[PDB]
């Protein structure tokens, strides 16, 4: 073995049109002795979309040179540019041709590249945005009666979403709400491109409990998200190897319990995770890629905000 990788090939995933994401792979010489001089090329039906740029080791600087000088046992950080510019799939390949010197033949070296054009991109509407969260209030609930308010899931994306929606009565202490009290529908959909579902909060608060019933409460609704393909891709992944999903995600994620594999409504027969090669990372790639949308629910009663008139305390200097 003369040249070795950290990486096998490079999955890029989802890049949005336009965007453009790096990512490095590092070669070593496992001669002790021997230097190789190494030509790096990008071939393939996506070359265009798959760009080197420069090169620099563990005993060399920064070089826009294909041709590279690899000395005994030296690291060389090679780094390619995924700029995707059309809605597609995409295969190209790194070529790394360790150039003969007569006594040792010429030997080529194939680092598949893979990657899509394209994301889903998930906004809620008829919601108020916070910093980092967004935030809905719920006035007039009633003990015993049922209230309900819609706000939408936007895809402002190339690529059809899913969205999965789990809600948490205390979300630190991962205490799932009682569906019966606060549920979610849809709770699992597909979201088109370029369009916008309407989503139910269905509010049922309890008139069972001894004091606090008309006390304003706080729930937290998580809304997982990404593209339609990735989860294809993870469908495809759970398939070939039946259990992977306790290995990636931590232990005590909340991830643990969610499902994702199971039909999502409205989901679509067609994708394009077929022009997509599978890949050891795949599951990996999928809870990368996911984003997690943070949705606050306050419950107002109107025995307690509404009836109550709001007046100026005892105040003092």
């Amino acid at each position: 073995p003369s040249i070795l990788s950290n990486k096998q090939f490079l999955a890029w995933g989802g890049v949005p049109l336009g965007r453009t994401q790096l990512q490095k792979l590092a070669l070593r010489n496992n001669s002790a002795s021997t230097t190789q001089h190494l030509r790096l090329l990008i071939r393939g039906q996506d070359q265009d979309c798959f760009q080197l740029q420069n090169t620099f080791g563990s005993e060399q600087r920064l070089t826009s040179n294909c041709e590279i000088r690899i000395h005994p046992k030296e690291d060389i950080f090679i780094s390619v540019l995924f700029a995707p510019t059309r809605l597609s799939c995409m295969l190209a390949r790194l070529e790394i041709k360790q150039l003969g010197n007569r006594s040792q033949p010429g030997i080529k070296f194939t680092i598949p590249l893979s990657g899509y054009g394209g994301t889903s991109n998930l906004i809620l509407e008829g919601v108020k945005k916070l910093s980092d969260s967004y935030m809905v209030t719920v006035n007039g609930l009633v003990p015993g009666k049922e209230s309900k308010i819609v706000f939408s899931v936007r895809n402002t994306g190339s690529r059809a979403a899913f969205v999965k929606a789990v809600g948490f009565k205390d979300s630190q202490k991962k205490v799932l709400l009682d569906p019966k009290v606060l549920r979610i529908f849809p709770d699992k959909f597909v979201l088109k491109e370029r369009t916008q579902e309407n989503v139910t909060l269905i509010y049922n608060p309890s008139d069972r409990g001894i004091n606090n019933k008309t006390a304003t409460e706080l729930s937290t609704v998580y809304l997982f998200g990404g593209d339609e393909i990735s989860r294809q891709q993870y469908r495809r992944a759970l398939l070939h190897k039946p259990e992977m999903i306790k290995q990636i995600l931590p232990e005590h994620s909340v991830l643990q319990n969610i499902n994702f594999v199971e039909a999502f409504q409205d989901e679509l027969l067609v994708t394009e995770v077929y022009d997509l090669p599978q890949r050891p990372n795949d599951v990996q790639l999928f809870y990368g890629s996911m984003c997690k949308i943070i949705l606050s629910v306050i419950g107002e009663f109107r025995d307690c905000i509404s009836s109550r008139e709001f007046l100026q305390p005892s105040s003092k200097a």
